[PDB]
């Protein structure tokens, strides 16, 4: 069946904005997962999971009689697809169960793990999402084996179709670097936003870089990919050594025995894959990765044996029965149990990537400290495991259930509790009138509030106007935020706030986070008034102001807009066309194509462009909220040509006279080009559309303002 | 970006069921196009369109000073993608403005036509859809040029993204037959459901089959493609000769002058394509197809000159300035006007496909009759043009506005008006009790109502339970409908009906159409009662019984289910896998993936399978409405394997004992295999889901029952 994608392989793909519709969702449109989960008897689930750990099923027998290792790996992989660059991946939408992740080579035999959990899923039904269950199971595994976890938050709602995520351009699973679609360039620089070394891996190749078993060089990849997953050196050592305290790898025989991944398997496989022809195909004969390593003498019990072994022995290179590189302790005693035969024991073994923890000089110092103080190791691993598995859950307000940790962590971008009465409608109207009487312009108010709100991304639910972090490092200095204009606006707002708060009785006051938003609302209302329309922009109070001390500046770097088509901003020159970046941004903002279209056309005429650029400002009444962008964009009286100076900027001239009327960017003109966006533009560009445009603008504006307001959910 | 479609190119694609969501739609959820159109001043639009016909724009100058020909071609093409095999294509969704149809070679320069309409679109806004405007503009063109149309109906709502239609497998535009993805096999047999000879054509190649200019062989393709678009010989001659009474083709210079189609063109082209490097690139220099033919001496006025010329001259093969085969009149004077230069005239010319109307012996007779009786020609063309442009509109109840023809036509599958009081809720309860007392089983009732309702397709809005056509030829005889069982059920229902109707006062009666449906509802209520659930199934009366004379039996043939996964039925062995045919069917029924899942799992346990097959009947309480399908399908205690007799049937055996528990087909097992369908199955298979299952089943049931009930909109 030949498709639009086959005929026009570089056209824009808008379907990414329209996933997750009510059509694909089996739950009623009123279904509220948070309220279902809040009534789940979580202790009862955890008792069932505890039982599970040691109830071996013959179709996938439990190593050492205990599924703990397998489930820890399953949870780790669920969380481990996470990239800080865009917030995509991670455990928070249960995407391990869909394509492609369910069939990634690094996820081999995690299909068995997920299937082991069906009876418990089935028992508790909609009160526990798969997403939450995968993470909970990991926790229970650790707990069953003697490890005290830091806590657990429910709240990850299930999703019903695969996400659209750029995982790389390679066309071959696990392709080595330096191919026609290499994710590496220069001096082993991994392309953003990727966070793994090969297509279908979680982070790194366990044999070493492109299969070279050099622990020192492997450590370089570990550090890079873990950093791209938001983990520093301490966290990375804790997580790796923590996880490889348990279980084993599977490599009983040659890898050519293993069949098709789940999405390529036959229908009879019922969603399972990697069927193995090697001996029994499971248990003692299992092949997953091809490595054959068991790290510890008690693979079902928390211990400090990983570091005891790592440091206690000297290691020699060897080959698994599948031929993969791995390490064995030279002439150790055979002290490591066999997973199925109680009369066999084995020597200590390690992956090349495990040895990285000892032979990378930075890791070695941390690893030694963990070896000599295994309580520090346990506390670090607990914290890191919580961070791993919760990193894409968003604000602490989404955390559910009785095991949520009380401690507030820096990585959570915490927002202080509000302890005082909030402003009401009359107060909001008085502030709005003050903001407008200060002489702040429509353009300044809208740009500031846009800049504050639009850092939100739905992928990991980081960002947004809550916190007033726009006033702090690093946001206040991002080029897209126009630091000098921003500083002037914030100064005037802060004076209005101080005066307002000083006049109150009874503890009422307004946060600057709220006022920035409210001022943006005044701006949009004044714009509408300039166009002759009386509208009220909805506003919900209750944002609070975070301090610089509660704001990790390095972690905030990834939220910087380098492309914001909504402000006609591109920080530099990229290989990805600007219109593609626009749609990506709209996806992170959770906008549909209609919402993206309305919003952009309104922002243009409000003066939200960075640097007061006239590109796409197709109106002779700037700062009035009108549909002029659309009417003028669609006017066939104008002819567009790319400029000689820049192929990415266009001049619009009167077709009859040649007179220069406007200039625009690819982001502006895509709305007159792409056949689906033009259809949208046409609706807003019609003579009956003025009222619709304003109402839809205000709605989407409001929506953007509220993206991070999970305190109100 | 490598996608799931690249990795697993033969997986099922469920996104086709979830297009056309609220997310992609710029109109509010409450927007009702019918009500907007009913307030449009249609007369005023038509005045504006009249004005347009002779308002020539410099960017695409009107031939002969009149755009009529162009707009007739535009409207023809809009309607001309229609296939009777699935009802997909046609004018009714305005899909000509989206990919791929906006960029089909046969639609070249229709982008200009559509752009000329923007001011009118813009003026009237949401009150007239593009879909309607394209056909209206065709009508006005004809009327402006002196042809009186049969009438016009509004009501085609706009759509907002491209449909997912199989247009063929070729990877090259216009590829000739016999390639690696040939749409032809055997003795020039065109593959169903296709209705064009080459990828990117409407029907046939104007130079002749695969470009060989044999009018007789061309006539074969014409007949086959037009038949696949629901037109017989009389209609086809009328339409072709009718249409080529107007306008001209465009072929002023070599085709290598013509640039990128709209979807490939630059952003600066603002949605237009085929920019030509030949001389001025437009007007007198225009290149569209490459042919250069002008059929009549008055290309802007209705005449009888097409047949005068066709029969009046003998024809010699020649070449256009682009090199295409075409025909010129032997010995003729230069009597055809030039489109731009009043001092030039040309000899009469014809396409190979025009000469088909004279050299095909069957077309010749029709053509001669039209020649000698031009009133018969005019009336046939009027009727055919109305049919062409309204064929996919569905029931007459959907027809809006003041130009709707009063005459009821056979091809509309008309439904007689209801002239008597309808049964009310007390009568419906009485009939249900009678149906249940008669001894008809749950399985009989559900199968019959399913068979009646499930002929509906949303593509052209044909089919459905309205009419009681299940009791007529050919439906009563379809294998999928189990003719023998059907005849017994209809006999018992007809007796219940006669008794009920005979007992009434005041003209009240119930149609068999309604009773079939109501009986289906009683069967579902009983099934629910068998399972311990107290369920009332919604019923809406008002169907009427159509007569055999109101039911064109040939036309009905295309509605025969050769694949109906909802009754585990496949009429033969096909190249397309059965699960693909299931999803296609669900798409025609307007079902989302959840709806398709719930519906199939319920039908299985209700006994709706053809021949009482046990395949997929995964319950020990058949005829009870339970979620057993799901719970049993997902039970990991069962292992599935294809049978030795048949690779498409599976045996499910107890994994521990080897005991045979169930058998199923690919349609059954796909719900436990495909990762998105399995996620749905899991909701319905959960321990808290029995009530949800029942309620969702009843909802989808009712939806299917009501699919053709446009009298209730
Ligand atoms: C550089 C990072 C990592 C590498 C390259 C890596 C590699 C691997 C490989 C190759 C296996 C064997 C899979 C198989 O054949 O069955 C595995 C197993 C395992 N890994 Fe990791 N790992 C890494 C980090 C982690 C982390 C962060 C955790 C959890 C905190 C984790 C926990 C596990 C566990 C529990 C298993 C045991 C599986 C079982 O018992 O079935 N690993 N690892
Ligand atoms: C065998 C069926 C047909 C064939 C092969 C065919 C072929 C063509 C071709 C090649 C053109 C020239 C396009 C160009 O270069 O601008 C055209 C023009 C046209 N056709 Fe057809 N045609 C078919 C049927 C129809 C029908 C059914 C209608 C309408 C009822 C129609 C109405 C027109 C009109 C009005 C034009 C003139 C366009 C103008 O003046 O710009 N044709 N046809
Ligand atoms: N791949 N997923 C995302 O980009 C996303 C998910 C949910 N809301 C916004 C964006
Ligand atoms: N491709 N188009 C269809 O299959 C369809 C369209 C509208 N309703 C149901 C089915
Ligand atoms: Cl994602
Ligand atoms: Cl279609
Ligand atoms: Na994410
Ligand atoms: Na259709």
């Amino acid at each position: 069946g030949t498709s639009n994608r086959d005929w026009w392989p570089n056209q824009l793909d808008l379907s990414i904005l329209h996933r997750h519709s009510s059509l694909s969702d089996p739950m009623g449109k009123d279904f509220n997962y948070a309220q279902a989960f809040e009534k789940l008897d979580l202790a009862a689930v955890k008792r069932d999971l505890h039982a599970l750990m040691t109830t071996s099923q013959d179709w996938w027998p439990a190593d050492f009689g205990h599924y703990g290792g397998l489930f820890i790996r399953m949870a780790w992989h669920s969380a481990g697809t996470y990239r800080t660059a865009d917030g995509r991946g991670g455990a928070g939408e249960g995407q391990q169960r869909f394509a492609p992740l369910n069939s990634w080579p690094d996820n081999a035999n995690l299909d068995k793990a997920r299937r082991l959990l069906w009876p418990i899923k089935q028992k508790y039904g909609r009160a526990i999402s798969w997403a939450d269950l995968l993470i909970l199971t990991g926790n229970v595994a650790l707990e069953s084996m003697g490890f005290k976890t830091f806590g657990f938050a429910g709240g990850r709602a299930d999703t019903w179709e695969p996400e659209d995520v750029y995982w790389g351009s390679e066309k071959i699973w696990l392709e080595l670097s330096g191919g026609p679609n290499s994710r590496y360039s220069g001096d082993r620089q991994l392309e953003n936003p990727l966070a793994a070394v090969q297509m279908g891996l979680i982070y790194v190749n366990p044999e070493g870089p492109d299969g070279n078993p050099d622990p020192v060089a492997a450590a370089r990849d570990i550090r890079d990919t873990f950093a791209r997953m938001a983990m520093n050196d301490e966290e990375t050592v804790a997580l790796i050594a923590g996880g490889h305290t348990f279980g084993k790898t599977h490599g009983a025989g040659p890898a050519s025995n293993v069949g098709a991944e789940p999405e390529a398997a036959g229908i009879e496989a019922q969603g399972l894959g990697w069927k193995s022809a090697y001996r029994t195909g499971k248990g003692a004969d299992a092949i997953t990765t091809g490595l054959e390593v068991t790290w510890t003498t008690t693979p079902t019990q928390w211990s400090h044996n990983f570091f005891e072994n790592l440091f206690g022995y000297e290691w020699e290179l060897t080959k698994s029965p599948a031929g993969a590189h791995q390490w064995v302790a030279k002439g150790a005693d055979a002290v490591i149990p066999d997973a199925f035969d109680p009369s066999k024991k084995h020597r200590p073994t390690m992956l090349t990537t495990d040895l990285s923890l000892r032979f990378d000089p930075a890791y070695e110092k941390i690893s030694r400290r963990f070896h000599e103080n295994p309580e520090q190791f346990a506390d670090a691993f607990a914290r890191a495991w919580f961070k791993l598995t919760h990193r894409d859950m968003g604000p602490r307000a989404r955390y559910l259930g009785p095991e949520v940790p009380a401690e507030v962590l820096l990585w959570q971008d915490p927002i202080p509790a509000v302890d005082h009465p909030l402003i009401d409608a009359a107060d909001a109207a008085e502030l709005k009138a003050k903001v407008l009487a200060s002489g702040l312009t429509v353009s300044q108010l809208v740009s500031t509030a846009w800049a504050a709100a639009s850092t939100f991304r739905g992928s990991d639910k980081r960002g947004g106007a809550n916190g007033a972090r726009i006033r702090l490092a690093p946001q206040k200095d991002w080029e897209a935020n126009q630091p000098e204009q921003l500083a002037a606006v914030l100064e005037t707002l802060e004076a209005i706030r101080t005066a307002f708060n000083g006049a109150q009785r009874g503890g009422k006051q307004v946060s600057l986070a709220d006022l920035i938003v409210l001022a943006g609302c005044a701006g949009v209302e004044q714009a509408a008034k300039n166009a002759g329309h009386a509208v009220t922009v909805p506003f919900a109070p209750g944002r609070a102001d975070a301090s610089q001390e509660q704001t990790d500046v390095e972690s905030m770097a990834v939220l910087e807009p380098v492309a914001d088509g909504f402000r006609n901003y591109l920080k530099g020159k990229y290989r990805v066309p600007a219109e593609v970046l626009l749609v990506d941004k709209a996806q992170l903002l959770t906008l549909s194509a209609p919402e993206m279209t309305v919003l952009l056309g309104g922002l243009r005429v409000l003066g939200a462009n960075v640097g007061q650029s006239r590109h796409g400002v197709f109106t002779a009444r700037e700062q009035a909220l009108t549909n002029d962008f659309f009417v003028n964009l669609l006017d066939m009286g104008t002819e567009w040509k790319p400029t000689a100076a820049d192929a990415d900027v266009f001049e619009g001239r009167d077709r009859a006279t040649g007179e220069l009327k406007w200039t625009g960017t690819r982001v502006d003109l895509v709305f007159g080009s792409h056949s689906q966006l033009r259809a949208l533009a046409e609706v807003y560009g019609s003579a009956d559309a003025q009222e619709k445009f304003v109402r839809d603008f205000v709605a989407v504006w409001n929506k953007v303002m509220n993206l991070d307001r999970f305190d109100l959910a």
